[PDB]
This record gives structure tokens, C-alpha cells and sequence, in this order.
């Protein structure tokens, strides 16, 4: 095929949500299966927003009526993806809420972490997404909201993250993290181990969670 040219922008992480990313990377925690509890979370706080904004304006379920999330391991390419039929984000959302900007809740949670408080108290000052990194190696969020074209965010830390222009699958509106386990943390695709964190932290969600088991 003759060349293609992809557009890439690099975004530097706010100084402090990289240090907090560096914590939870290079430090031991136990009760690291919290992470699913944080992104089924925000899948649900997502599926509320599209949710209340379509009973003024149902034209905003034109992109999809069914609010769900599902959840996909693949144990050939050692990850596990959380869908959700969300509002998703538009580009400028996506490089806000996942980086560029100062999170309220970030120094707090370095102290409160460091003093020795659970890794599961995360969720409370608003920067539960970064859990992902106790089991990931790499992350992933693919994202379509009503307003904008479907982008893809990507990082595995080290100060920085990408975004670009989705050339991957289309989704009619929602979002999607794919977690690039780590070598250590494949228990996450087993389907008795996501069923057993699933009804300990995230039996009260709001929505059915489908999870899909490969034959
Ligand atoms: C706003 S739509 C949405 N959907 C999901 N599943 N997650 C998020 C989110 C919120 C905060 C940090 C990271 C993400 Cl990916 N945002």
C-alpha cells in the first residue's frame, strides 16, 4: 500500500498526576483487583450522564439506546477490556479528564497513600481511572461521544500520554479501556476471578454487565 500519514499529538502528564501514576507503578499494594471496582464505576457514572441527558433529549440515543457494559479478557494478547455504551468524551474531554489538567483530589491522595492508607481509597478523590496502572502495563481508552469523532488515548506512563483519531473499530458512542496487563496480573482474565471481584465491589452499578468468555 503507498505511505499513509497518521496525526499523533503527545501530551506531557500535569507534574502531579505523574508522580501519583509513578507511585502506584513502582510500589507494592495489595487489594490491587480494586481497579475494576473504579472503571465499571466510571462506566456507570458515564451510562447515568447519556442516561439523564436523553429523557430531555431522546435524539441523543440516536448513536445507541441499550446502556450496558461488558467486559472482554483475551489471554492471547494478555488484556482486558471494559466497554461501556456511555457518553464518552469529545477530543478536548479526553485530553482534560485524562492528564493535562490538575485533579482536585491528586496531592491528598500521594499523602493519605504514603501514610499508609489502602490503595482502594483511590475512588474517593476522583483519580480511581489511575488504578488501571496497579495491573497495567499499558492503557488504552477508545472514545466516541455524540459531539465528536471517536479518539484513542494511550499511555504507559513515563510522563507522557498520545491521542489521535481512532483508525480502529467504530463504536456508536461510549467508551472502551483496554488494560495491557502485566506479566504477573493475568489472574484478571480468568472468568472466575472477575465474577468473584465483580460481585464483591460492583454488585450495585445501575446497569447489566455482560461478561464475554472465549471458548
Ligand atoms: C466521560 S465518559 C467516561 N467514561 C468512562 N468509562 N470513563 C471515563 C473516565 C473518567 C475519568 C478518568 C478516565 C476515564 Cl476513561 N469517562
Amino acid at each position: 500500500q503507498p505511505m499513509e500519514e497518521e496525526e499523533v499529538e503527545t501530551f506531557a502528564f500535569q507534574a502531579e498526576i505523574a508522580q501519583l501514576m509513578s507511585l502506584i507503578i513502582n510500589t507494592f499494594y495489595s487489594n490491587k483487583e480494586i481497579f475494576l471496582r473504579e472503571l465499571i464505576s466510571n462506566s456507570s457514572d458515564a451510562l447515568d450522564k447519556i442516561r439523564y441527558e436523553s429523557l430531555t433529549d431522546p435524539s441523543k440515543l440516536d448513536s445507541g439506546k441499550e446502556l450496558h457494559i461488558n467486559l472482554i479478557p483475551n489471554k492471547q494478547d494478555r488484556t482486558l477490556t471494559i466497554v461501556d455504551t456511555g457518553i464518552g468524551m469529545t477530543k478536548a474531554d479526553l485530553i482534560n479528564n485524562l492528564g493535562t489538567i490538575a485533579k482536585s483530589g491528586t496531592k491528598a491522595f500521594m499523602e493519605a497513600l504514603q501514610a499508609g492508607a489502602d490503595i482502594s481509597m483511590i475512588g474517593q478523590f476522583g483519580v480511581g481511572f489511575y488504578s488501571a496502572y496497579l495491573v497495567a502495563e499499558k492503557v488504552t481508552v477508545i472514545t466516541k461521544h455524540n459531539d465528536d469523532e471517536q479518539y484513542a488515548w494511550e499511555s504507559s506512563a513515563g510522563g507522557s500520554f498520545t491521542v489521535r483519531t481512532d483508525t480502529g473499530e467504530p463504536m456508536g458512542r461510549g467508551t472502551k479501556v483496554i488494560l495491557h496487563l502485566k506479566e504477573d496480573q493475568t489472574e484478571y482474565l480468568e472468568e472466575r476471578r472477575i465474577k468473584e471481584i465483580v460481585k464483591k465491589h460492583s454488585q450495585f452499578i445501575g446497569y447489566p454487565i455482560t461478561l464475554f468468555v472465549e471458548k
